[PDB]
Parts: C-alpha cells; sequence; structure tokens
DNA sequence: AGCCGTAGGGCCCTACGGCT
DNA sequence: AGCCGTAGGGCCCTACGGC
C-alpha cells in the first residue's frame, strides 16, 4: 500500500521499496514526504525468471509496483509515464535483503528493462548491524540512507545486454546445475553494473544459505538454528532434571542472543526436535500440543513448554571443557559454539533434510545401536569397506517404523551418497466378520501426513479411481497407536486393492537419499564411511581436548592447594605476616617472599575463610589434593598414548550405546 | 475446522467446544474419535444479547456451531435433528475461558434453549495450572477431562426461565448500569444450574478485569501488564546506562515470569510506554520503529529494542528496601511487586485509559512540575480546597500539547472526577502568496490519529460538506514537526473555514474525564484531591518503611561490626579456638561462649577471610561502626517525628521536581 | 460510528532443490 | 505437481464502556 509523496513532478520524486511495514514505518517517519514515496512489500517477491506468465501478472506485489510506477510492462512500457525518476531498492542489510534485491532486479530487467537503461533504478545502502530498517530510528535512516545531502545511492547500469541476459538466466533460472557451478567456482569461505551486483548479491545469499542455514555439519549433524536452540537450552540450564520452561522465553532468548531471524523459524525448528514421529531420537522434551502426524501444527509458543531430553545432554556433554571452538555471535555481544561435542553420531541417527541454494540434502535417520557398532568397527579397522559397515548398519531406521523394500537402494546410497529407498506402510489384511475383510494400516512411511493420505484414498474411491473399497476410517488413538482401517467389499480381492493402494497413494513412498553436509565448512556429498570417519575424528578431537583441559585445570587447582597446605602447615607465620602488613598488597608480596609462593597462591591464602582452619576443613583440603594428584596421573596416561585415548573414545561410545540404544523399528525386507 | 467422530449415532456422540487450534490439537490427540467430535472456535465469541440477528447469522463461529449441531435455531429448532446429545463447553481454565463460557451459554440460551432443557449442554472441568489446553499433553487431557470413567462433566440445568431471562439480560445485555450494580452488590475482594453458573463465571471475569487488567492503581498509576514489564526490566538491570535489550527477550521473559497472556498485549503495552505522543513522561526508552501518530504500529518485536527511561528509575527507586509488599506470581514460582514505590505521582502525570466491565476509566495526563507543587501544597494543608490546588495544577497537560477551551470542564473534572474538556489543535491562518491563505496545524489533540483526521477533512471536501478548502497536505517531518496545511480558496474567510473544521472534524475533540482507579484493591471514582491524598499517603508509607528497613539493616551491621571488633582484639585466641575445633558447629559454639557472641556474629568471624587481618582494618572497622551509629540515630530521629518524616518526603519530591520537572505544553485558553 | 487499550483466538504469500 | 523445512513479510475477528 503506497505512501505517496505530495509532489507530482516525476523528475524530482523518489519511491523507496522496503521489505515490509516494520521497515516501512521507520522509512515513513524519516522521509521527506514532499518528494519521497514509500512502497512496503511483503518479503520475498515472486521470481519472475521461474514463474508462469499469468501468475506474475496476478501477483499482488508485482501489481502494486506496476501501478505505483505508472509505466506498464513488456510491450506497453511507456517511460514517459513513470511517476518517479528514482526507483530505490532499500531492503534490509542482511543476506535475505540481498536475495530480495536480486528478485526485484530480475523483475525490473525482465519486465521494465527501459527503467534500468534510462538510469532510473538505484540501490540504497543502509548500514550494517541492524536486522531490518524497523530496528533503526527514523532520523538514523534519514541521515545514513535517505537524505539526498549525505546518502550514497548506487545507480544501476546495464553495460552488456547479452551478459546480463545470461547472468539472469544462470542465477535465477530453473537450471540448478548452472547455479550450482557458479557457486562452486566463486565460493569464498558510486555507479553499479547490474551483472556484477546480481552476481555478488546472489552469491552472498547462496553461500549464507549453504554454510549457515540449510545444511547440517557433518560433526554434530546440526543446522545453525538447531545448534543455537540446543545451546540456548544449555545456557539457561534447561536440563531434564529441571522443570519445563515456557517456549516463548526460550525462543526470545535464542533470537536475541544467537539467531537473528523470525520467531516461527526458531519455534517450529524446536517443535520438530520434540516430535517422536519426526526425530528418531528427539532432542527436545515438549510439554503440551507439539503437533501430530496429521499435519496439525504445534500450539502457539505462549502455551507450550520445553526442556532438553536426556540424550541431548550427550550432545552438549563437555562443551565447557574447551572441546569445541566458540565464535563471536552475530553482533559481537555473545559467544556461541561453532559445533557441539556430539557424543553420539547425531547426523546419521537423526538424519536431515534441507533445501539450500544450488543443492539440497536428504539424510535418513538410523538406529543408534547400529551406528555406534559401526563406529566401533571403523575405529578398529581404518580400511573397513562399506559392505563390512553394512553388517553393523542394516539401513535407515525411521521413527515411524514401517518397511523398506529391498537393499540395493540402501547400498547405493551408502556407497555413493545417493540412492532411492522404497518405503511401505505396515499393512495387514484381516477378517471383519460375515465373509468380509479389511486392510489395516498401523505404520506409515516417514514424513507422510496421515490425514492427507487418507483423504487421497477417499478421493480415489469417490472419483472411482480404485475399486473394491467400501469404507475408510482412522481409528488412531493414544491407546491404539496408528490404526487406519480400509474395509473391502465382500468377495473382492483385498490383496489387489492393497497393491493398487501402494501404486496410487503414499502408502508406498520413496526416500531419495542425497547425503550432503558441511565438511570443513564446505558442502560435500559424502558416503556412509566418510560420514562415520568425520564423526569418529570429531570424537577423538573432543576427548583429547577435554583431557587437555581437565589436566590444565587440575594442575592449577593442585597448585592452589599446595599453597593452602603450606599455609595450614605454617599458620602462625601466615597470621603474623598478614597482620603486620599495612595493606593486602604488602601482605601478598610478603607471603610470596616468605613462603616461596606464586601470586595466585598468595591470593588464595588471603582469600581463605577462617572456617577453613577447623579440623574437618583441613582434612578436606588434604583429601582434595591427594585425589587430584591421582586424577592428574590418570589424565597424563591418556595423552601419552594415542591408543589409550582411542580406547577411551570406544568406551564412552559403548556407554552411550548401552544407555540409549534401542531396537530397530523399520523392517528391511528382501 | 470440525473434526467429526465416526459414529453417526447421536445419543452416544459428544462434541467438545474449545477455544482454538492450540487447544484443539491436544483435544484431537487425546479424544476417543469414535464418539467425540471437536470444534475449535476463535477465542472471544459474539455476545448475541448485544448483537442484532443479521450480525449473528453471518458470524463465522456461530455458523459453524449451527451447522455442526444440526438442529437449526429459534423457531426452526428441532431437537430430533441433534447430531450429538452432549455439547461440552471446554474452554481454557482461566477467567477469559470463563468469559467465553458465558458467551457460549448466552448463545445456547437465546437460540437453542430446548437443547439446554433436554440436558444436552455440559461444562467440562479441565484442571487449573495450565495457561490453555494446548499446554496439556494429550493423555492428561484425556484422563482428567474427557475420559468417561474419570471425568466430572457438569450438566447445565435450567430451573426457572424467568430468573434465567433476567440474568442473561442483566449480565450480558446493553444496559451497563445493571451490570455495574450486580458487580458492586456481589464483588468480594455434577450438575450446574445455569443462573448460578452465569453469575459465578461472569463475576469472576468481571472482577478479574476490574482489579487485575484494565484499571490503574491509584498509588503508582499502573495496570498489571505495565507494572510487570517495568518490574521485568528492573529485575534484569535494563537501566538507562546499559545498552538496549531485544524487545522479544523482554516480552518472552515477562510472559513466562509474571504475565501469562498473549505476547501482543505485552509488546503493545511496552510500545505505548515508549511513545512520546502517548506518554507525557515516557517510561520505556525504545530503539526502532515504535509507531507514529498516524496509527502506524510499531515494528514487530523481533526488530525493536528497549530499556528503562531515567524517570522510570524513580518509579522503581527503593523497591529493594521493603517499601512495597511483594506477592506470589501466577504459578507460585516467582515473586512480583503488588505496587511500585512510585516516587513521582505517575497516575496523574501519565494518565490512563481503560475499558473494564461495568465501568471504564479515562484519566488525562498532567504536568509533573504542577503535580508535585500540588502534592507539596496538600502536604502543608490537609484542608486544602480544589480551587486552591488548581493554583498549582491548572489542568491536564497532553504530550501532544494543543489547546484546552476554558476552565469549567477542568473544574468539574477535578471536583467530581468527571467532566468534559474540549481539546483544540493549535492552528493559525497565514498567507501563501498570490493573495491566497492557508490554515497551518502544528499540534493535534491528544489521542487523535493525524492521518485519520486528514482523511476525514478530505472526505468533507470531496462530499461537499465544507466550503472553501482547495487543497490539503501533511507536511509533517522530523525536522518540521507536525505540520498539516489546508489551502483556502482565494477570497474565502479562512477563519470561518477553521471554525467549521473544529465542528466537523477531530481538529477539535472532547476528552471525557472519568477518574476511576483502584483504591485499596477496589475501583473508585475519585476527584483530584483524593487522587493526590492517596498518592501522598503512599509516599509516607514508602519513606517510613524504607527508613525502618535501613534501621533494621544498620543495626544488624553494627552488631556484626561489634563481633568482628572482638575477634580482631583477641585474634590469636580466636584462631586457636577455631583450629582445635573439629567442626564449624563446635567452633561456633566455642566462640559464642568465650567472647559472648551471637550466632550471626560468630558466623561472620568464621566467614572472615585472612586478608581482613591487615593492620588498618581494625580502624577501618571502627571507622564504619561510628558512622553507622551516627546513621542509626539519624534514621531513628525520622521515625520518632512524623513532621521530620513528612519534611523528608517533601525534600525528595522537590528534588524529583527539579530533575524531571518540565514546562507546560498544552495552553489553556479562557472559558 | 468507530475509536480508545488490554484481553481471547488464528492464515497465507514468497524462495529454494529434488523427488513424485 | 506439490511436498519436505528454514527463511523473508504481514491482518483479522471477538468483549468491554463512553461518547
Ligand atoms: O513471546 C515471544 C518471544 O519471542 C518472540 C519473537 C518474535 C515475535 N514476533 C511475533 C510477530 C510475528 C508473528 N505474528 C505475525 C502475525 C501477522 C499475521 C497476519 C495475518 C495472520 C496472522 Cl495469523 C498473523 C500473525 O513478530 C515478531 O517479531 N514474538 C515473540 N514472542
Ligand atoms: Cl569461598
Ligand atoms: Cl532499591
Ligand atoms: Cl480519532
Ligand atoms: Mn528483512
Ligand atoms: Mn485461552
Ligand atoms: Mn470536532
Amino acid at each position: 500500500k503506497l505512501a505517496d509523496c505530495s509532489s507530482k513532478s516525476p523528475e524530482e520524486c523518489e519511491i523507496f521499496l522496503v521489505e515490509g511495514d516494520s521497515a516501512g514505518g521507520s522509512t515513513k517517519s524519516g522521509r521527506d514526504s514532499r518528494t519521497q514515496a514509500i512502497l512496503p512489500l511483503r518479503g520475498k517477491i515472486l521470481n519472475v525468471e521461474k514463474a508462469r506468465l499469468d501468475r506474475i501478472l496476478n501477483n499482488n506485489e508485482i501489481r502494486q509496483m506496476i501501478t505505483a510506477f505508472g509505466t506498464g510492462i513488456g510491450g506497453d512500457f511507456d517511460l514517459a509515464k513513470a511517476r518517479y525518476h528514482k526507483i530505490v531498492i532499500m531492503t534490509d542489510a542482511d543476506v535475505d535483503g540481498a536475495h530480495i534485491r536480486t528478485l526485484l532486479l530480475t523483475f525490473f530487467y525482465r519486465f521494465m528493462r527501459p527503467l534500468i537503461e534510462a538510469g532510473y533504478v538505484y540501490i540504497a545502502q543502509p548500514p550494517t548491524g541492524y536486522k531490518g530498517l524497523g530496528e533503526m530510528n527514523a532520523d538514523q535512516l534519514w541521515e545514513t540512507t535517505m537524505n539526498p545531502e549525505h546518502r550514497a545511492l548506487l545507480q544501476v547500469k546495464l553495460e552488456d545486454a547479452i551478459e546480463a541476459d545470461q547472468t539472469f538466466e544462470m542465477l535465477m533460472g530453473d537450471v540448478v546445475e548452472n547455479r550450482r557451478q557458479f557457486i562452486e567456482d566463486n565460493a569464498v569461505y558510486n555507479e553499479r553494473n547490474i551483472t556484477s551486483e546480481m552476481r555478488e548479491s546472489f552469491l552472498d545469499y547462496a553461500m549464507s544459505v549453504i554454510v549457515a542455514r540449510a545444511l547440517p555439519d557433518v560433526r554434530d549433524g546440526l543446522k545453525p538454528v538447531h545448534r543455537r536452540i540446543l545451546y540456548g537450552l544449555n545456557e539457561q540450564g534447561m536440563t531434564p532434571d529441571k522443570s519445563y520452561k515456557k517456549s516463548a522465553r526460550i525462543v526470545g532468548d535464542v533470537m536475541g542472543k544467537y539467531h537473528p531471524h523470525g520467531d516461527s523459524s526458531i519455534y517450529e525448528a524446536m517443535v520438530r526436535m520434540a516430535q517422536d514421529f519426526s526425530y528418531r531420537y528427539p532432542l527436545v522434551d515438549g510439554q503440551g500440543n507439539f503437533g501430530s502426524m496429521d499435519g496439525d501444527g504445534a500450539a502457539a509458543m505462549r502455551f507450550t513448554e520445553a526442556r532438553m531430553t536426556k540424550i541431548t545432554l550427550e550432545l552438549l556433554r563437555d562443551i565447557n571443557k574447551d572441546t569445541i571452538d566458540f565464535i563471536d555471535n552475530y553482533d559481537g555481544n555473545e559467544r556461541e559454539p561453532s559445533v557441539l561435542p556430539a557424543r553420539f553420531p547425531n547426523l546419521l541417527a537423526n538424519g536431515a533434510s534441507g533445501i539450500a541454494v544450488g543443492m539440497a540434502t536428504n539424510i535418513p535417520p538410523h538406529n543408534l545401536t547400529e551406528l555406534i557398532n559401526g563406529v566401533l568397527s571403523l575405529s578398529k579397522n581404518p580400511d573397513i569397506s562399506i559392505a563390512e559397515l553394512m553388517e553393523d548398519i542394516e539401513g535407515p531406521d525411521f521413527p515411524t517404523a514401517g518397511l523398506i523394500l529391498g537393499k540395493s537402494g540402501i547400498r547405493r546410497a551408502y556407497e555413493t551418497g545417493r540412492g532411492s529407498i522404497q518405503m511401505r506402510s505396515r499393512a495387514v489384511i484381516e477378517e471383519r466378520g460375515g465373509g468380509r475383510q479389511r486392510i489395516v494400516v498401523t505404520e506409515i512411511p516417514f514424513q507422510v501426513n496421515k490425514a492427507r493420505m487418507i483423504e487421497k484414498i477417499a478421493e480415489l474411491v469417490r472419483d472411482k479411481k480404485i475399486d473394491g473399497i467400501t469404507d475408510l476410517r482412522d481409528e488412531t488413538s493414544l491407546r491404539t497407536g496408528v490404526r487406519v482401517v480400509i474395509d473391502v467389499r465382500k468377495d473382492a480381492n483385498a490383496s489387489v486393492i492393497l497393491n493398487n493402494l501402494y501404486k496410487q497413494t503414499p502408502l508406498q513412498t520413496s526416500f531419495g537419499v542425497n547425503m550432503i553436509a558441511l565438511v570443513n565448512g564446505r558442502p560435500k556429498l559424502i558416503n556412509l564411511k566418510e560420514a562415520l570417519v568425520h564423526y569418529l575424528e570429531h570424537q577423538k578431537t573432543v576427548v583429547r581436548r577435554r583431557t587437555q583441559y581437565n589436566l590444565r585445570k587440575a594442575k592449577d587447582r593442585a597448585h592452589i592447594l599446595e599453597g593452602l597446605r603450606i599455609a595450614l602447615d605454617h599458620i602462625d607465620e601466615i597470621i603474623s605476616t598478614i597482620r603486620e602488613s599495612d595493606t593486602d598488597k604488602v601482605a601478598m608480596e610478603s607471603l610470596q617472599q616468605r613462603f616461596k609462593l606464586s601470586e595466585k597462591q598468595a591470593q588464595a591464602i588471603l582469600d581463605m575463610r577462617l572456617r577453613r582452619l577447623t579440623g574437618l576443613e583441613r582434612d578436606k583440603i588434604e583429601a582434595e589434593y591427594n585425589e587430584l594428584l591421582n586424577y592428574i596421573s590418570e589424565l597424563e596416561t591418556i595423552l601419552a598414548d594415542e591408543e589409550v585415548l582411542l580406547q577411551l573414545v570406544r568406551d564412552e561410545l559403548t556407554e552411550i550405546r548401552d544407555r540409549f540404544g534401542d531396537d530397530r523399528r523399520t523392517e528391511i525386507q528382501l
């Protein structure tokens, strides 16, 4: 909805395009309303390079810009009717605002190309460090970005019409592989030429989606939003032994500290982590309505509560023992983990699916006993083959159970990273009395919506697209579990109906495996052994660093305790020394001198409470020291022999297998 | 919408009504889907005692119920066509769920009475402690509420049709005064008869809105949502000196801790406190788009940042010195203040508007300097008249400045608590060249939406209801301020046009004063002096309790200093005593009997660190003891003489006036 | 009239890749 | 063709009282 300017001389009038009304309100308050109109849009606009033509012309946003510009489109473009001589793209200073700019330019170039050639399209430059313009105060948006006296608008120029053509089709067109080859050749881990602006802005968007949004890290199997939710729960001590915490608090916590994005993305990613039909090993324990297999969303975040599951403690275990590198957060006010310790193989256990740019990923979940057995075998034989690994890891193990048809799709996916896996419901034919039968479905394929699949069966029966079905009911319940009943007409073959259902409904569904994950911060198609080799290497690194951290801290503490033991052994001299010093600093110097102490030891002596001089407190000091010396010698044994450290890796993985390993759910049928 | 059950036999089928899809999901997952259908609604349902039939019949929620029930309505009702023989009202277990229940009952009583008389209407009893059914797990909603083996449904009974009629008309009808009377007459601060159910659930709703939602407390000027926000900022140290904090963290924090309601009510309440066109003395310091006078909303909470203003530190000043009573929060997991110390008279300074039940409140804002001089005059003269307080407090002072026409409406509002005050835009007539003129408006009345005012004027011009306006523009800008231009046709009398605009548009707007506030937890219409009296009596209690807290605290400390003095004087024997003690208890027991020490004194000695034995601490400890003793008598002098306590209140008020007092913005012109 | 301000409640558009 | 899941972006109904 346009906020027009009062002047009607197009030569001096500017229209700014902003992402929405949050951004529009700061822009309206700061503008010069005589000459500066504002059109807030609605986020991502239609990609006209990919869209059917009738659909573009019906698009509400497309239509409001055409109307606003007054020019018309395509053949009917009349540049003499433009209502503004500066069209100013002013999206947010983040990667999504870069994307929206590339979509806006695609539309101008494909439908209002003379606007560009006439020098009418500009790119505003609002400062970085604000999530959107709505975060800026009006006078700041004026002085930095909109005031003609200070701003630095870039004018879009079209130099090479053929290169611009090709550019728009490669970046914005539907041939993914040309977009993908552009990203790989260019990935890096005033006036403005449109080709160049399109390239740099789309690459800026595409790389961010690839390494910091849609794909999981090979080491902990997490995407950034999930890693930040799980770190946020741990920062707040939201452990299984504590009471549930309001989901609104959690989301608001994670958004402000670590994840500068919309609340629905954070909340709905936390939700998936609590759903036992989505996560093979759920990472979040939800209290309340957390959605169903029928596609119902969760309850609004003001109602639900959450904490960590017990297995999530294994993801976070030893995160504060210098086991993983922390990084600066998005605004330099917080620290966050680049990766979680991940003391079970979470990428394969829970799987992943993510639509990135130029590529996607689709990793099925696995049984945790089999995975760790697989890692165990790899650790005892670096040259193990994929086939040997499949003796441990039979194939996927979906939270929703069901059946897998055959093994060659599994084997291809594990050997190459790509493969097609036919999944089936668990369905039986059974008698219902009076000579009649029914088909009874008790498990359905992974990621299939049950209500949607039932409606698809009702549509087929209604439209006479399948014969033999008299009735269709969902009898699922907490007491029953999943139970879908399809009653068969008397004397009709119910095996033929079922096989037809497998052909015409999601009762059979394929899972296309496409195992892409971040390896060393780069997207990579990996096979099964590589995924396990990267995980095992992470675990050797974590436990080595935890050992190195534990040894430093123990030695420091022992060093302190040696000072307290000296003080307990010479308590009268300690008192005399301190009492005869004017100041704490003279005391600290004199203690260092008399008793050969370090500064840290002297300050520990000065900080000791008189209660530490009682009998049982002196014994406590001696006991902690003796215990610490034994602990130090054990830690040093581990760092001195790579084999002992590798054996500690296997032992802690075996402990996790025994505590959290469960039975396989999906049956793999020959 | 409707998740129907599979049985088509009505006598065994039940339909549960819940507030929405969040509640519906838990209900749908817990139900027995053979006999239990579910219809989520959309929150507050239409009050059909107040609405006419055309609106009712086209309301989406009402239609869905009628279709689902199958019986038709009114004279078309047919009990034989009921698709269920149990209609179960299962709203959330909170006062707004009680309200929705009264609304649904009203609809059944007025359109489907034979359903009640057949005993087909029931009330479910989900357990308390959940914000909505969407917080329960599926299985616990089944076992507590839906399972026929353990549930306690209430069958709605109609026992006297004359009493029911009158009850529905009184509680839900148009006339407000009968509703207000029922609340006043009744407020206290497995089958169910419908009149009892309607009176109980409605009174619960009404009392909760009256005393814990829409009306300000007379002492600190705040409604519960605003108090909890501001307390929330203070408990997280979001002070003016610290950086801004993310609005979403604040809102999520306040909702979990103290305010179990929608995030839109929390965020919008914080937003208004940050608007210098809404608050005469803004309590929240906002970062980003916090809305405008055109009725633009604030940026969404994921974009904005907030902290306290400096004047808000005065609302919170002394909150940690036992000056106000803390209470348990909604779930018993937290403590929250019942009232803030409010070291400036914030009820009148910032005003309030609120719609409650059976009553509303409209308090206009005032100039801080005038208010405090008012309170000061009062404190010197309990018998002071309203005319004399108006020598200090001339009338409201809107953040939007503007003009007030005359004093008679102000005077009536201050004497009785009610009165109409005419607000006028600041408007001049000026030349624009070529012999033509214009009207220029630079200030609009309080709470008038500028863009809406402009389009009303434009509407009068295009509908030829006002002569002589040729053009109209909004030239407002950050550099210019508010500036609306109205061009006048050449030769037209721009003063006639102006006067017509005051008549026909919000350019002139009334403020209807209705000073209702909470006095001792009860709503009360109060005049200006009573409002000032209650505030001053608050300031006396706060300063007296603060003084008593510092006295208690200073005496505990001097006591500790006396025990440490003794230790430092016998430090060798203190150390030995301790060293030969196996446990801290034996040490405690020994120190007390040897040096005549209390438990806390001997605990302080055992807690003392070694660095405290340096040779100037004894004098440093003696130094603090003798100032503390000077400090204890200063405090005791205040508590011994009420005139001194009163003078201390005046002194701290005068200093607040000097630091935050500012000039009057609204001009009162005579009438 | 419809607006003030705390409350109850929810829906739909867009991009992106790969499988059907 | 339209589904999967992280992302960008917003709008409407209801109660309540006084004018
Ligand atoms: O308690 C907390 C904690 O952390 C938070 C972070 C962030 C946000 N939020 C919420 C809000 C966006 C969600 N509602 C948008 C409405 C627009 C619209 C239009 C038509 C139909 C519908 Cl249904 C809707 C829904 O914007 C924002 O930033 N809230 C919270 N709350
Ligand atoms: Cl300590
Ligand atoms: Cl304090
Ligand atoms: Cl208005
Ligand atoms: Mn944005
Ligand atoms: Mn509710
Ligand atoms: Mn008027």
